[PDB]
């Protein structure tokens, strides 16, 4: 059904999951995503949310372990 | 309407001062005026830039807002 | 138009002089005399330079432009 | 294509990868999923989402086995 | 007809004006385009020919004046 | 046909060693042994390297 970006992207906004978002440029950013698009991703840090691009972002690390349902190595995609 | 166009449309209607961080690792503060699909015109102290969405990393209004 | 057209055409058709930011932080100084999808023709005085877009961060004209 | 070709190998395989992206950091760990835009890298219990368009490189550890046209 | 970017490379390459191409990470490059894409240009020195991605250009720098047929300022383009 | 791939083609069939410019300045020498739309296969001394097109700068060949 849903790619790798979107099960991700809804996986750890639906359970408020902590994340550090690491930008190319060597920024750390941490919230939670509240919303995102095709493009920028909206994260929440206490009140205030800040809209990062997705064309600006690396990595984005989770802080404790995301169920993601990831395809089992034993059959194709 | 998706997530950009309303943070964008919000921080305009509002005349919300934010900081726009390029990825170059420079800061810009202003207010947005203007956007479409590939820049935004960022006005500060009356004097207005075309900032390219590309070079945008992150934008941070010193305000929040809500949809 | 929409807003990088408006301005753009504005800031060429009035010869405004501007100043091109860089993403690797090198400044270009120049008018805009073209320009297309991806480019803009940065002309200063005699010289030409092409200069891509992607590679642009912010542009500054030299004095307050009415874009209406 | 060769991309799919290569990253579905080096998953099915769980090929250790070292990942190389555009400002120089590097990432180990295994490939596990993958889509147009992202690849999922996994190191110990942690999950990396990471994005294609900041990869420069991707090498695996041991070689890897491919057919080509 | 031609666009901007176009009419450039094809300038440059007809009358093999001499170049020098910056990319964003700071080097330069010199020669002459010789072949060119909607992705890449194909640069000419000497016997060596070396394709260049336009995604890593940042400005392209003619020797000489070159003709271009540029739009005149005062009509609409 | 178009020159990307005429260039990338004609390195691969003929294997003519070359060098790999990226982006971020690290230099990368091979021979391409596989291309798409977005990636390259670059071999050298039997181990095989996935580089991704948007980080290359330049491709000069040896020969």
């Amino acid at each position: 059904k849903q790619n790798l970006q979107d099960t991700f992207l809804n996986s750890v906004r639906k359970s408020k999951t902590p994340l550090t978002i690491f930008l190319v440029n060597g920024v750390k950013l941490q919230g939670v995503v509240s919303w995102f698009d095709n493009f920028c991703v909206l994260l929440r840090r206490d009140g205030q949310s800040q809209l990062v691009y997705k064309h600006a972002i690396s990595t984005i690390m989770p802080a404790q372990p995301v169920q993601l349902y990831e395809p089992s190595a034993d059959a194709d995609d």
